[PDB]
């Protein structure tokens, strides 16, 4: 159990690749927070029967408000924030003419804002601690041509910026702050069909001791299409 | 004059590398139309003494409504945009533990809705006359490791996602859409600071004919620092 | 132990970041396969201590026929190889105008023939057992500006090239192959400490693991942050 | 007329993007020096039609001797050599299971050591003048999953290197280094047509001009927006 004693915050952990690193850090030792819009009783019955203590909380993380409380809240329950996991994100296919400005921003709040707000919130805890792992989950679209998704590819750039960025601020701390990308769901070099599951193992050696050394790193996990 | 007969919009053209880049253009042949919250009389006089045409709006490019009055104004005095070349954008240094929500959105609105914004009302006319170019200002810090820039290299990275995913977007309409990486300003391989005279080259030559199946990259000009 | 049952090779594995990785592997549980210029004395024993199985090998790893009979010794004696760390390299700083093709062309049969000869030796194997690790050590200065290493910077993305496109041909053999980016031996990182090869064995455990199944052709830079790609 | 009175060499230019790039350098006022193992009649009337001189030399790219003597008929011919273009090179397709170590030799030695023997041969001079630039040709394949080019990407990607090592060792005499990635060869780019020689051209006369002074150690992708990097 590389994760045991710490507390990690995943935001969109109710289901999907969220709730998948959620388990896996449980399973790894970790006690669990999850930030979504929706209940995450599945992800709790699973996350409880590990033996690891979990607190969902409905919340919109691109809300100020919402990131505040929630980050009160998880303070006052387990004293502190540990790892930070910012998988929420929203993906919606919009050919470019018919893309509003409201949809824009909308992508923004959802996408990016939130990762801020969570840090905002978390960091402190982490800073005075000497030691923490922020991850904030991008995509393979990223470095691919693909149509109808300039806002979302926007959002998963401005991520990779925020981690290197943020990585650069925080080092000194003890804390790293990386990113996952795994691709958006032949071209690949490994003909497998992707699953939450195959994410899990990179959240896991990032948020360990294993890779304290790492920091301002985008690790793609997408069956070997893109390279950089 | 590879930019004979074409207008070309430069936000936050009233001085430095946005200046430099709408002269070099009215040298190219082009009639300028500048969005800036500022005059911008250095740059009407180059531009007038090269023979070309010259409309200076004031205009806070991260605002829908001056944009969509700019646009307006643009097309009604020259009919259309070949050439939009989103240079406006602020970069405070400010350290994480200062950075505010609002700080950081009011960043997002000014480095990147701008550049949405613009190619909304300009996009059109570049479609409808089956020739276009959308240039992008980002910057090398994408790639540098430098504290107090969360908020900046985070539009920054988001104006690169924002290049290529367009770029896939109007790459059959016969526009092109790149960003061009100047510096912030012995790590350098060209030993000598960069002048706004070092980016005018590459932006012309993306603006040109010469660059018509180059789309979605990002040209980094900062004497060899970094490599991408 | 997520290395158990398995048999790993180390290039230039007596000594550094080798030897380090070779010993972490061991921990790990698996068995080792070192192929080097000089003895392996100090590896040896701490591997054996593990209570492993370990083989050190003279040999020139730049030489096809060296290769090869490295190739068939390791077969034979653990019957494959799970595991095929090319390590092994050389980085003279040499000015531009000092540079000589007979240096030029050492670099790269040292740095870039030898990972290609192991490859060789190795991949059949691996493909054969539907199962596989390759990993490449290149270096930061690849996207660094600095002087001196045109023939070693030069033989450092051959590594990764190397990486991306050997991943695309064994990606349906159940092979991996991905390079890890060491910088090369404070205000720079966003880690202020300096390096040391612990900081790379973590990295090199999890790409020879599960853990890293669906993770090919991918280069991770270990460097306290200073590259960012 | 960016390039008058400039000499230039262009590795491969009997054909194709060399050629291409060669009459464009010319129509910018530059005369031609071309090494290549074939003749170069089409190259040789289009230039001298442009009012430029040109010089087309029987040449293996891969042999020191041969590029040593390329370089001093080069000087010897027009005193003066301002921009090299290393275009040579080969890009057979070849499963790895079936790519011997010869194949793999013979690739760097074509795509490779060219570009350092013709650094050799020219850097001095340029150096001297305090003015050049060398661009060398690499591949988009570099960043694309693509099976049977393990010794193809390899070497295209050590052209990056070589590109960007070079670059840090010649800025500070007026010289710049970059490279051109031509995708090798519809729904995967973003301008769907088929990409041809002339689409390359602007980019080497940009880079070769003095519109690129501040621009050293870069990879320019012209392949109508397929890969990002």
């Amino acid at each position: 159990q590389r994760l045991k004693d710490k507390l990690a915050v995943i935001t969109g952990g109710a289901n999907g690749i969220g709730r998948a690193i959620a388990e896996r850090f449980a399973v790894e030792g970790a006690d669990i927070a999850i930030a979504d819009l929706v209940p995450a009783p599945e992800a709790e019955a699973a996350i409880r029967n590990l033996g690891r203590r979990v607190l969902t909380v409905k919340c919109d993380v691109s809300q100020p408000g919402d990131v505040e409380a929630f980050g009160k809240q998880v303070i006052s329950t387990f004293g502190r924030c540990d790892i930070l996991v910012n998988n929420a994100g929203i993906y919606p296919l919009i050919p470019f003419d018919e893309l509003t400005f409201e949809q824009w921003k909308k992508t923004f709040e959802i996408n990016v804002d939130s990762g801020f707000l969570m840090a905002k919130a978390f960091v402190p805890g982490m800073k005075r601690n000497g030691w923490g792992r922020i991850i904030n989950l991008t995509s393979t679209t990223y470095w691919l041509k693909i149509e109808a998704y300039t806002h979302y590819i926007s959002t998963k750039a401005a991520n990779i910026g925020f981690t290197r960025a943020l990585a650069s601020d925080l080092g000194k701390d003890g804390i790293t702050v990386n990113a996952i990308a795994p691709s958006l769901v032949m071209l690949q070099a490994i003909p497998r069909l992707q699953v939450p599951l195959d994410l899990t193992g990179a959240a896991a050696f990032l948020a360990s001791d294993d890779a304290s050394f790492i920091t301002g790193q985008t690790l793609a996990v997408d069956g070997g299409m893109v390279r950089h």
